[PDB]
């Protein structure tokens, strides 16, 4: 199934490295600048979203009106959200470059996470295009034998759920 994952526009806390979660951050304006150059990249298809502003904004200047879908948000961070990487602890920072065995006090595990998103893409009987997060696209690229964190504002097209068709990113 032909399948658009865009990763919404930069929010501060992208420059900023922080783990950024289910925190409802704003786009800055490089953000909405990179979610507008998006309009006439995307193919017209139907349009699913995080319900996230961060990514309800993407979809919106990339010229869609997605409906709305929770299971498509960033996993939940818990008491992490907001944690510099750099200061991670070293057991977070090995279990989320390994992508398994993460379970933040008062969040969701990856585990969880990974079902939740599966589970949505499942659900997709026709082509269409998603605005979502970096560990949502990050949880398929994985699955897919592909590595890498897509830029903000950027969108990888695959062939769910057997290879990654096409990575495009503007400048």
């Amino acid at each position: 199934m032909e399948l658009w994952l865009v990763r919404h526009g930069e929010t501060l806390w992208n420059r900023e490295g922080r783990l950024l979660g289910w925190t409802d951050l704003p786009l800055t304006a490089e953000g909405e600048a990179q979610a507008r150059r998006l309009k006439g990249a995307l193919p017209s298809l139907p349009a699913f979203s995080s319900d996230l502003l961060r990514a309800r904004r993407t979809a919106e200047l990339a010229g869609f009106s997605p409906r709305l879908h929770p299971e498509l948000r960033e996993i939940h961070f818990g008491a992490l959200e907001g944690a510099l990487w750099e200061t991670l602890d070293p057991r977070y920072k090995e279990a989320l470059l390994r992508f398994q065995g993460f379970h933040p006090p008062g969040g969701e595990s990856l585990s969880a996470f990974q079902e939740r998103v599966f589970r949505f893409l499942e659900g997709l009987k026709a082509p269409a295009v998603l605005f979502t997060h970096g560990g949502v696209v990050r949880a398929v690229l994985r699955a897919l034998g592909e590595d890498g964190l897509v830029p903000p504002g950027s969108a990888v097209a695959v062939d769910w759920p057997r290879r990654v068709l096409v990575r495009l990113a503007l400048d």
